[PDB]
């Protein structure tokens, strides 16, 4: 335990997080004690144990992920923090999604799911979703100022993921809603949402979808995904369903973040914004995601004594993944604290480290964040900012819930 961060600090507290990412802690931890545990001797909200081990170097959040055999996600869920009336119960049925699935599950639904998320399933989104990302822009440009979370960042993610399963535009009212819903659990302005009936509500949805395309295919993913490819692996209705649900949450506040801090990132760098609108490089997407880090850290759980960097790490025990600490490493990015849309190479962990549950929608999300910008550049490129940002309460997720903008910048 170092001197500098006593092990009682919880780097993974809602209320901490709310008011700021620990980014000078993680930065201690990383001179003086790369791998951390802390301890919450009350027990921890959700999984009830009495704390975690926190990693905070690149090449050990990297080892992390690539070690899947030992480092499980099903056990307690990647998700490595939840509020003290959160139970034990529903953190043991995170495992019903594909993101908290170990092998040989996971192994078998990864295999099949990646149909859906190949360069030419990806590319053919492209044209319907820039002719969506203008009109966004182009109306929110047009109302002179608001909220540009609501009116900038929020929608083409959640358009992204409909367009990619073919849901009816008819039908996207009703499924932007239910994915929104399930993107609370601790912050009080939306207490009065019900994640859980919005998910039970989608999975009955997702079902049915499958259901008709398996009489009615159409050339969207859904048909790749319910039909046997050469050696009879297919998604059972309920499958799809729950794969998802598990898009709803993962494509949709991970992107929105995203856009939000990087155009955050351009009004606190005007140079990069300019140099963004003249030249509209290729390495922008990622050095956003990475500057933005939307998810600020997954977890595993050691299935085994196991050794991590010279650390003894005990059976049962949490390991949480710091990516907001690892995409800063010094020892790994030339100039961390320089936002740089040139950046090259750029080997951030903002998708995770190379290893089994590695974004699969990644270049999905890049294509997002590329055709917003390319937009904002087009139809609002004098933008300024009127308020500060409002973070998100919560503890893994770097979320804003509101930024006033002038779209017009007078
Ligand atoms: C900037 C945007 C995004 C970020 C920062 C992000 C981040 C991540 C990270 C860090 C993981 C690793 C989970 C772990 O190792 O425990 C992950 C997994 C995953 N992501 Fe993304 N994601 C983004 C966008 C998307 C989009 C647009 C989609 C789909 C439409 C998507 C679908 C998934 C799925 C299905 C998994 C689970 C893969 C598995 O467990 O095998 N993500 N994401």
């Amino acid at each position: 335990p170092t001197p500098n961060i006593p092990s009682d600090f919880d780097f993974l507290d809602a209320t901490l997080n709310l008011e700021r990412l620990p980014v000078e802690e993680l930065a201690e931890l990383r001179k003086s004690e790369p791998i951390h545990w802390v301890d919450v001797p009350g027990g921890t909200g959700g999984f009830g144990d009495k704390g975690y081990w926190l990693v905070t170097k690149h090449a050990d959040v990297k080892e992390v992920s690539r070690r899947s055999d030992v480092f499980g996600s099903s056990p307690d869920g990647a998700i490595p923090v939840y509020p003290q009336d959160m139970t034990r119960e529903a953190v043991d049925l995170q495992r019903a999604v594909l993101l908290n699935m170990d092998a040989p599950q996971h192994t078998r639904l990864r295999k099949i799911i990646s149909r859906g998320f190949t360069p030419r399933a990806i590319g053919r989104l492209e044209d319907e979703l820039r002719s969506r990302a203008q009109k966004i822009a182009q109306t929110a440009a047009a109302q002179g100022a608001g909220d540009f979370v609501e009116q900038v960042s929020c929608e083409l993610p959640l358009q992204a993921i409909a367009e990619l399963l073919g849901v009816p535009q008819d039908d996207r009212d009703k499924l932007f809603r239910w994915s929104n819903e399930m993107t609370a659990g601790e912050d009080p302005e939306y207490a009065d949402v019900d994640p859980a009936m919005s998910s039970f509500e989608l999975i009955s949805y997702a079902m049915k979808m499958a259901e008709e395309r398996a009489v009615n295919p159409t050339e969207d993913i859904v048909t790749k995904l319910i039909e046997a490819d050469i050696d009879g692996e297919k998604l059972s209705d309920d499958e799809f369903g729950f794969f998802v649900v598990m898009l709803a949450v993962a494509g949709n506040e991970t992107t929105r973040n995203s856009i939000t801090h990087g155009m955050i990132a351009f009004a606190q760098n005007p140079d990069q914004w300019e140099l963004y609108k003249k030249e509209r490089p290729e390495t922008a997407a990622d050095e956003i995601v990475r500057w933005a880090t939307p998810v600020s850290a997954f977890q595993r759980t050691a299935l085994e004594d196991v050794e991590l960097g010279g650390v003894q790490i005990k059976k049962g025990q949490r390991v949480v993944m710091s990516y907001r600490s690892a995409n800063f490493d010094e020892e790994v990015f030339e100039d961390p604290h320089t936002f740089n849309i040139l950046r090259s190479p750029n080997p951030h962990v903002g998708f995770g480290g190379t290893g089994a549950h590695y974004c699969i929608g990644a270049n999905l999300a890049r294509m997002t964040i590329n055709l917003i910008f390319n937009a904002i550049a087009d139809n609002m490129p004098d933008l300024k900012p009127i308020g500060a940002p409002e973070r998100l309460k919560s503890g893994w997720l770097n979320g804003i819930k509101h930024w006033q903008v002038d779209y017009t910048g007078a």
